[PDB]
């Protein structure tokens, strides 16, 4: 038993990080066969950062602009090109530790493990949900750019996140590794703030399971409600709505606890009308929405990777 | 910016993990050089595990009878011994992967990021705190037993903890890698509990530290408290003493938050008396204890690992 914040072991990740450098610009890459992926603004100085024209900055750089160091070894670019605001560096090697991957893109709500990294060597590892804002909450200091956030399925990586930057709320922005910007972010210096977040409510729904799981009962009820009635009490807390399929997903929590989903859902709702009353769940003293129904299982179940 | 639970990155310590089979006991074991470390309750059957004679039960066994499987590789045991509560399984391969390590025993207090493993396989990967009564909060399904606790310092891993057992409310006792229990606890089934915990006192003003590095400033005050004051308000609400040594572990912190320790006390002395008040540091309602300041450094300034 317990319940933990868990991110997915980093190893088959941490030999894919390499770092990028480009002029003064350090970050990090994401060496896969002869590819290094990285933030497409490693080509940018900071005059550039306020209206660059990518396109013509990529332009002026050649093959051996870009220094790729793997460890101690330097990795020869042969090639680069842009796709959307990722980079693509052709390197001389293929990376003999390239895990089975996918480029995957991930929907707000879904979580995934962060390494963060600093000068291509891996830092510290932890569990990021995608806001319904399309930021994650991460922990990112400068030279962070180009960590990747990813998924494990059995043997194979899903890449989903690579950090490019910091809102000023503190909240990160990044792309998937196609380099699509992940919400309504630019790589550029703008104004750009977040935008308003919702609480994610399905997997607020799982936590609770997590903690029956676990034996915290006490937020339990014998009342139930529609999904239609919790869902104009979701309205007005900020949450977002629930659905059927939100609950069809939460079935086999709700069966394995034997709490229907909606009287579940009535417990949430007294847990917003009237907080938490000095008590805590599984160890907080919020309602946690990191934690998908898929994260929920996998650890109240026991599934590895391999 | 930003601040989470973050924990090493596993990848060495993946390398290590390896299923270790007795029997019809499978758990995990940790394979360095040609040493194949577990929990020696491995040998046990459930009748064996209520009055365990451990030196009769070892006696009785073969190297044979222990099948350790490094992946889909079956390592050959040739000798066996125990060491405290831990077996050491001598295999006819040293570890390929074996990284620089030491064996370290923690102090209550102090983190480490836990691997949680099933058959060998590692599972997903967090940070943990020894509590001061000498028992964690992890994460551990059946089979998890033979996971290990660790920290990385530059390329070397300090193994801390390997996993024995769950205790009746849900806190997780083990060893250190020299079979040494943490804690007042024995490696059979008896009716030991974990004992009164106290809060960690110098993580939870290096956490507020943290927060104030990250932002959060609400909880500052103009006052001040001594030392003394401060401990009589610890004692009252369950936090352990702060030391001397404490408020010059928090000196860094201090000086590049421009706060003073006994400053930040009169602030956690407020946070004691009054609650929160409905407001959150660093997305917590709860004070959070199991960051070290080594932690928050770490993570607020950027320090990596090769
Ligand atoms: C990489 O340079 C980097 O990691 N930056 C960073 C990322 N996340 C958090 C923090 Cl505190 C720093 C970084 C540093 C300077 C500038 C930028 C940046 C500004 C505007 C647009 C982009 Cl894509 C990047 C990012
Ligand atoms: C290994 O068997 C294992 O991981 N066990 C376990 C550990 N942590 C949490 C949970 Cl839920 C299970 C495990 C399973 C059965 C028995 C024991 C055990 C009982 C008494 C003493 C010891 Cl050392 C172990 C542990």
């Amino acid at each position: 038993s317990g319940f933990r914040k868990m991110a997915f072991p980093s190893g088959k990740v941490e030999g894919c990080m390499v770092q990028v450098t480009c002029g003064t610009t350090t970050l990090n890459g994401l060496w896969l066969d002869d590819v290094v992926y990285c933030p497409r603004h490693v080509i940018c100085t900071s005059e550039d950062m306020l209206n660059p024209n990518y396109e013509d900055l990529l332009i002026r750089k050649s093959n051996h602009n870009f220094l790729v160091q793997a460890g101690n070894v330097q990795l020869r670019v042969i090639g680069h090109s842009m796709q959307n605001c990722v980079l693509k560096l052709k390197v001389d090697t293929a990376n003999p530790k390239t895990p089975k991957y996918k480029f995957v893109r991930i929907q707000p709500g879904q979580t995934f493990s962060v390494l963060a990294c600093y000068n291509g060597s891996p830092s510290g590892v932890y569990q990021c949900a995608m806001r319904p804002n399309f930021t994650i909450k991460g922990s990112f200091l400068n030279g962070s750019c180009g960590s990747v956030g990813f998924n494990i399925d059995y043997d194979c990586v899903s890449f989903c996140y690579m950090h490019h930057m910091e809102l000023p709320t503190g909240v990160h922005a990044g792309t998937d590794l196609e380099g699509n910007f992940y919400g309504p972010f630019v790589d550029r210096q703008t104004a750009q703030a977040a935008g308003t977040d919702t609480t994610i409510t399905v997997n607020v729904l799982a936590w609770l399971y997590a903690a029956v799981i676990n034996g915290d009962r006490w937020f339990l009820n014998r009342f139930t409600t529609t999904l239609n009635d919790f869902n104009l009490v979701a309205m007005k807390y900020n949450y977002e709505p629930l659905t059927q399929d939100h609950v069809d997903i939460l079935g086999p929590l709700s069966a394995q606890t034997g709490i229907a989903v909606l009287d579940m859902c009535a417990s949430l709702k007294e847990l917003l009308q009237n907080g938490m009353n000095g008590r805590t769940i599984l160890g907080s003293a919020l309602l946690e929405d990191e934690f998908t129904p898929f994260d929920v299982v996998r650890q109240c179940s026991g599934v590895t990777f391999q």
